[PDB]
C-alpha cells in the first residue's frame, strides 16, 4: 500500500466542504485510516485526527468531547443535517 | 493543554518553507507532538506524521524509508543544507 506519511498528508489535505454529507466525508477519511498499519491508532485517536477537518457547520453544534465513537459523530451529524 | 484534534490541525497546517532550516522546523513540529497524550505515538509514527510536511528540498534526497529516527533525519538534512 501507500506509505503512511502519504496517507497522513492526503487525509489532512482536504477539509469537509459545504456540499459534502458527513456520512460520505467520514467514509472517505476512514478509508484512508484503514490503510495505516493495523492496530496503530485507536478510535479516540482516529476521531482526534478527523475532527478538525469537519465543516464548521457540524463543529458549531458538536464539540469533540461530546462524541466518543464514529457512530456517535455520524448520529449527531445526521440530525444536524436535518435540524 | 490544547485538545488533540487542534494540535493535529496545527501540525498539518504549515509545511516547511524554503527559508526554514530543518532543525527549527523539526523543533516546532516536535513541540506540537509533545502536547499529544504521552505514549500515544511511537517515533516511527511521529516521523510518518512529519515527513510529508518537509520541504521537497529534503525529500528529493531523503526518502522516508531511509531514516528510522529523528536523529537520522536531522543528521542527513543538515548535510543536505551544506551539500
Amino acid at each position: 500500500g501507500k506509505p503512511a506519511y502519504q496517507i497522513y498528508m492526503e487525509f489532512f489535505q482536504n477539509k469537509q466542504d459545504d456540499h459534502d454529507p458527513i456520512d460520505t466525508f467520514v467514509i472517505q477519511k476512514r478509508a484512508l485510516l484503514a490503510q495505516l498499519p493495523s492496530g496503530r491508532h485507536d478510535e479516540e485517536t482516529e476521531l482526534d485526527l478527523l475532527f478538525g477537518l469537519l465543516n464548521i457547520k457540524y463543529r458549531k453544534h458538536i464539540s469533540r468531547h461530546s462524541v466518543h465513537t464514529f457512530k456517535d459523530l455520524l448520529e449527531q451529524g445526521r440530525i444536524i443535517e436535518h435540524n
